């Protein structure tokens, strides 16, 4: 008996469903249309979850989600909308990410992409500089928003943000990471599930998570950022990863990345949880740099 969410509601005639996006353990994701939804607008694409499951208790669990959902709004955090419980499965609404999560979105433009990738807002082939560092800003910047309700995130990566058209970056994903990006996550339990590389030692050592493991997990973010999303470590296994991160090695400079970024994220791997930036100046630093692109290209 709490103070309580209040989560926009949503009639399944008003959402029509039109193919299937992604799938993990627990839910399908989909695109659809959505009517008034937004007064504005009659339709809108939109991307809505299904839920597997109606279990007695995999439903009080959706609840939970959505109020935190509902509470959680910010112009970097994916929006929300609200929810449909007459009948099943369960859907949550969200606004539609053309671009997808932010690792495939960094891939497709890779140097080593395969194809080269379309859409009217971002050229084919790798990014400009401040491009990079916008997607950067923007992630810091919903970190902010969290930090400031002081909401630990527990799993930053890019995987975990999605991209809209002109390249809007905000924090967000479904719930499915563990199926979609298995690798990422080491299995220490049974079903336990660490996205290590992104670990802080004090993480995987203590097994606590604080604002400041957050900060670490982003200079990791800023990293993939610069690679055009590859995995952190990617030569070594779990194992190996966990015992670089714990005897102090760093990630190397990626050749994108200027200098003054590689401080940035090199401030967000002190030892020590204390020693390491805000969020809310790494977010300064970021956007400066974003604003005023320094001059770089490669050995």
């Amino acid at each position: 008996l709490v103070p309580r969410g209040s989560v926009h509601h949503i009639k399944r005639r008003d959402i029509v469903l039109k193919w299937e996006l992604g799938e993990g353990a627990f839910g399908k994701v989909f695109l659809a249309e959505c009517h008034n939804l937004l007064p504005e607008q009659d339709k809108m694409l939109v991307a809505v979850k299904a839920l597997k499951e109606a279990s007695e208790s995999a439903r009080q669990d959706f609840q939970r989600e959505a109020e935190l959902l509902t509470m959680l709004q910010h112009q970097h955090i994916v929006r929300f909308f609200g929810v449909c419980t007459e009948g099943r499965p369960l859907l949550m609404v969200f606004e539609y990410m053309r671009h997808g999560d932010l690792n495939r979105f960094l891939r497709s433009h890779g140097p080593d992409a395969k194809l080269l990738a379309g859409g009217e807002d971002v050229a084919p082939g790798p990014l400009g500089l401040g491009q990079l560092l916008a997607v950067a800003s923007q992630v810091a910047a919903g970190m902010v928003y969290l930090a400031g309700l002081h909401f630990v995130h527990r799993d930053l990566a890019t995987r975990n943000c999605l991209v809209g058209q002109g390249l809007v970056v905000k924090i967000g994903d479904f719930g499915m990471s563990r199926d979609i990006y298995s690798t990422d996550y080491y299995r220490v339990g049974g079903r336990t599930m660490l996205p290590i590389r992104w670990m802080p030692p004090e993480s995987i050592l203590y097994r606590k998570f604080t604002t400041e493991s957050d900060v670490w997990s982003f200079g990791v973010v800023l990293w993939e950022i610069f690679t055009y999303g590859k995995q952190p470590w990617y030569q070594l296994s779990n194992t190996e990863a966990i015992d670089c991160i714990t005897q102090g090695r760093e990630l190397e400079r990626p050749r994108a990345c200027p200098p003054e970024v590689y401080a940035i994220m090199r401030g967000c791997w002190q030892r020590e949880p204390q020693q390491r930036h805000s969020i809310k100046d790494v977010h300064a630093r970021l956007q400066a740099l974003a604003q005023a692109p320094p001059v770089y290209l490669d050995v």
